[PDB]
């Protein structure tokens, strides 16, 4: 039965890690996968997280199955982070949240639900986008269409092109929007641009689906949720696939959420029963550990205060690395103005390196970046900044 | 978009828990979901598990993403449990294991992989079977066909009917076999019957898919794997979806495995690359906590010794409850001979109660059982045995 099975091409992000962990070379630098590193080049378990885990170890009395939608408190805390504490969506019981195995699991659950319960057949994703988006949607049997986004020449959000591209999207089509810290460009719409997009989708009949993976990494928790909230104020329906992998440094525990919003309480509940059915036929119910850690921290004032500071430190360190990256490049003889990098939000810098330069950095210098030229600024430290900038000027 | 979405019917197993947790009645008894309870009616975290968690809390230095297939040691330990320590399958590198979110996640991953990479269109499941089987396979777009199994009159495995039913399965069809402790009947083939089935599937060209969820609950770890091993000795290809939810009492951490076996090392690796692609488009990579607990316990002699004893205690307690159940029923005036129950393996007793009796037990007596008449013997204790047996004799 498996004789003719052709091997899958390696994942552009995840396969990079296999390569790097096989490179016998001593001074290799990993700027591939979107994982935070501290000044020492380590990815530590957050202190707030270690504290919550100790608490769980002392307080858990059972590992009995959670419900299909997970820990209730987790869902409540998630809605407040997304929409705001006194949100009308929350007060009108218009939103239902399912705890899922990461943000990826949330996108897959949303896709399956949409494919099997609605008339949706097409999902619009930005060009460029997180490589795994197409893959998740195609799995559920939906086709992926692209909308213009990045102006590679001016390293800018090409808003008119974005608008003109989306005019091809029909009423009933899903349009995927990144929450903030656009992966891979780091270029996000201004609040006005978000308001324009919100009235446009309400006018064109699009169903918005948000991929919210970096809340807290651009400006702050509440600020980073602005575009999404601008949308929630005017849409009767929307879906948010959020992740706690990066903002809680809980990558391997798989902590995410799929939030479904409908016009009213009764509609959302009916719709949510089908989402739960899609979950039961996939992984049954979600993993307790990471979500439990998130609920514990968000529910405890002291733990929350510590976590928020840790997130603030991650955000600030990336900002310092960005500045450092463009200065050192300038000092190392890089003749291009890489100043645009200072303008990007989040962990990633879309460098503008070509496929071959990215390939050469790897083969000749052991510097690993994604083939698209996306480099993880959070993987940079003052110690590896110089050899890294030396490698880059050499391939230009 | 969601206005016409019809509500899903509640899950026959999982929805039962919502009901029970809403029943204001004081003496309700839960014999629904397949979760172990100790003599006090609690589902404690195993001691071996608590010990491994303490160890992880002290020793983990990062929550960095695992690879798509999970913790390597977890996969190795899984193959030894399944096939045996000195297995040729292991020595010839013919098997590849992906750590998955529970046994359900493993079945879904196997389904997606089969749907997208092979010529398979039909999966055969026993009548009766775990209610969620049809649901998982239909999700991947495969159709489910049934094969005869249980003789309700003689409370026996109707082997000739099983054989005659499967003669309708074509070469290239998948035939799902339960490992041991058949859910829901508790009736399993003898070792000879397993050998007969193994030569028959090799002759008919069927691809065997095992749902192995109760290793350790019938007779022991190695004994419970007999039928599967009889199959592995003669098949070039097979898939095993195993679960650690029940034997490690790790229900909510979602710990399972999907093991792919091919004719050789190179074929299995090619085939596994596609399975990994199916995982990446679903939940990306697996949750670390529970699998890490399993790898820690299985890799440590002291922790393993403790775990094995705990599993032995669970097995023995269920055996005592079975005897107790049939005696008390006999004492309480139940006129049917329920002695057949003594012959069933695992947590479940297929009682023979009709849909209406099951419904009445619930509405009038607060005794919750699955509509099929499946009752969780592991949910019984000496304290609730009498009121439970009283309720049953009253609906007969
Ligand atoms: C990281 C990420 C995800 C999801 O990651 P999970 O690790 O599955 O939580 C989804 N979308 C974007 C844009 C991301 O960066
Ligand atoms: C419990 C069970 C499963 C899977 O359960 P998970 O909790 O998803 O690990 C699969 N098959 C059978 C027969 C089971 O009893």
């Amino acid at each position: 039965m498996f004789e003719n099975i052709t091997a899958a091409p390696a994942d552009p992000i995840l396969g990079l890690a296999d390569l790097f962990r096989a490179d016998e070379r001593p001074g290799k630098i990993n700027l591939g996968i979107g994982v935070y590193k501290d000044e020492t080049g380590k990815t530590p378990v957050l202190t707030s997280v270690k504290k919550a885990e100790q608490y769980l170890l002392e307080n858990e009395t059972t590992k009995n199955y959670l419900g299909i939608d997970g820990i209730p408190e987790f869902g409540r805390c998630t809605q407040e982070l997304l929409f705001g504490k006194g949100s009308a969506l929350i007060n009108d019981k218009r939103a239902r949240t399912a705890q899922t195995p990461g943000g990826t699991g949330a996108l897959r659950v949303a896709a399956d639900f949409l494919a099997k319960n609605t008339s949706v057949k097409r999902v619009w994703v930005s060009n460029p986008s997180w490589p795994n988006h197409k893959s998740v949607f195609n799995s559920a049997g939906l086709e992926v269409r692209e909308y213009a986004y990045y102006d590679a020449e001016n390293h800018t959000l090409d808003f008119d092109a974005l608008i003109n591209s989306l005019n091809e999207a029909q009423a009933g089509d899903v349009v995927l929007f990144h929450g903030f810290c656009h992966n891979p460009t780091g270029i996000d719409p201004t609040l006005e641009q978000w308001q324009t997009l919100a009235q446009l989708s309400v006018e064109k009949g699009w169903l918005p689906l948000f991929d919210f993976a970096y809340q807290g990494f651009a400006r702050g928790l509440e600020e980073d949720a602005e575009g999404l909230r601008a949308f929630a104020a005017m849409h009767k329906e929307l879906i948010v696939a959020s992740s706690y992998s990066k903002n809680f440094g809980l990558y391997n525990e798989r902590v995410g959420a799929c939030t479904l919003v409908a016009a009213d309480s009764e509609t959302v509940d009916r719709a949510f029963s089908q989402m739960k059915a899609a979950i039961r036929a996939n992984y049954s119910n979600p993993p307790a550990h990471g979500a439990s850690v998130v609920a514990t921290i968000l529910s405890n004032d002291a733990l929350r205060a510590i976590w928020e500071q840790e997130l603030t430190d991650m955000r600030q360190r990336i900002q310092r690395m960005r500045q450092l990256f463009v200065n050192t490049l300038q000092e190392k003889g890089a003749n291009r103005d890489f100043s645009f990098i200072i303008k990007q939000n989040g962990m990633f810098s879309f460098s503008g390196l070509t496929k071959e330069q990215v390939l050469r950095l790897r083969e000749e210098f052991g510097v690993y970046a994604v083939a698209s030229g996306r480099v993880n600024v959070a993987g940079m430290t003052p110690d590896n900044m110089a050899p890294l900038c030396e490698a880059i000027v050499a391939v230009l």
